[PDB]
């Protein structure tokens, strides 16, 4: 059999293939005296394919625990869809022809991620595949919420009894709930009617959603500090903002996102980057599979 | 007409009776031509406006003693006719002629322990959220049994690219086929393996297995398995996580919300005197 060479392992073409035939079919890999070269993926992608056998029993699994499941997956998906695809730094990149080639970062559950990194994004997609092999593509973009309702300044005192706080029971209609008289207020509402709206960055970011009208309401029902309503008359929140601590695990955003998607709702992560409060919203890509 | 209740001294509206309170709101009662209430039927009368305080810091005072969300309990439970009688946060009613309830006021961040689930002899669970919602549950101790036909396995697990794999030939529900390899989870692989002791949740896994049922993730709804009954759902009828310390109350919350919004029953698993028990806590709707 003709053969190559992957890192430090020899493999030979099975089936009696040629190695342009390889190079053909696959589209991977260049010739190098006599030799067939290809990287980690490639090499794992023909061995599964049956194409190719290597030398050493020990070559296979080698190849796998160092490129990872997890990363591999990524790659023979793409290859298996059309995409034509290059590693490099952590990085997947692929393009759908000739044209411009997405980039694609795995992300595994204990990996840890900052509001920044979905900001300052050179990536255009997040990749993930739970323990049961099943696969998952995000995308990454800032949003700007635009609410439509009629906002006005509130400055109220509260009241604070029962271990609740409430406000007058004549404030802005969707401001806390009705109770004989009162309005039943959540801290975040106790916070923004008095005026403190930098108590921390719940406060500032929740104040911020209703400068822009926005109807918000908790969303702690679903892990999520709030629920927003774009309109007065929209029957459900489209969207769940979750205000990102400063540093946390890839799982409570991968979690964040399904929980969203279950209600039909948008998972947003807001936060105060360089003196600003800026929106993220991820969302699942059903046109990359 | 005079009145006292908690010390504070209260007088009827529209110049009623004090009999005239009792036989319609049929609360508190006479003691010697003043009429004598519980804080939360003072406040409950309050609201009405059928009552006031001779003070002007009773009202606060009243409302302070007795919580925002034990008075809601209450108030609620009034309103739907039932009687009541606000222990401790401790609530007992009865609507009409039927058997008396429990009814424990859980507060979200309280600490809940599967303890307290089993032992528990209260029969309802009470949460009004911030948004004044109210929200009632109950749990019961639940035995599943699966119709699948379980057979032992003891197979090798091979441990690669970061993942743990099995033969393709395996139970067809185990794992997931991976170009001829089974792409195992964590509690599969321990399962087949042989060390049902790994932690809890592997003795759970593999008592529910034990026990007929399809086991598989329940990552997709944060929780530990998704549970199938019938040789062939389509569905998994239970949700089920292993409780851990340290367990505030939210969680159930949040797995009860979970599991009702995808037609799935909440189940929280433990070992519990050195056995396996399962509760199922659900959201209760025909009170209230």
């Amino acid at each position: 059999m003709e053969q190559g060479i992957c890192g430090s392992h020899v493999f030979f073409i099975e089936d009696g293939k040629s190695k342009n035939y390889i190079i053909g079919k696959y589209k991977i890999g260049y010739l190098s005296g006599d030799n067939l070269i290809l990287d980690p993926y490639e090499c794992l992608y023909l061995y599964f394919k049956g194409r190719i056998s290597f030398q050493n029993s020990d070559s296979f699994r080698d190849l796998f625990d160092t490129v990872t499941f997890d990363r591999y997956v990524a790659y023979e998906i793409l290859k298996n869809k059309g995409y034509r695809v290059k590693e490099d730094s952590g990085l997947i990149y692929f393009r759908k022809g000739t044209e411009k080639p997405l980039s694609l970062r795995v992300m595994r559950e204990y990996d840890r991620i900052q509001f920044s990194d979905l900001v300052e994004n050179p990536v255009d997609y997040y990749f993930t595949v739970d323990e049961e092999g099943d696969p998952t593509v995000y995308s990454s973009q800032e949003i700007f919420p635009g609410g439509r309702n009629l906002v006005s300044p509130v400055s109220a005192p509260v009241v604070r009894m029962g271990g609740r706080s409430f406000g007058a029971g004549d404030l802005e209609w969707w401001i806390g709930t009705a109770f004989h008289g009162f309005r039943l207020l959540t801290e975040n509402e106790a916070n923004y009617i008095s005026g403190n709206h930098s108590a921390s960055q719940v406060d500032m970011v929740y104040s911020d959603l209703v400068g822009r009208g926005c109807i918000v309401k908790t969303g702690f029902k679903y892990g999520a500090n709030f629920r927003v309503y774009l309109g007065r008359d929209s029957q459900h929140a489209e969207y769940l903002v979750s205000v990102m601590p400063e540093e946390e695990r890839w799982y409570s955003i991968s979690r964040g996102v399904r929980v969203a998607s279950s209600v039909r709702k948008t998972m947003i992560y807001a936060s105060i980057y360089k003196n600003e409060v800026r929106y993220v919203a991820l969302k699942r890509v059903k046109d990359i599979i």
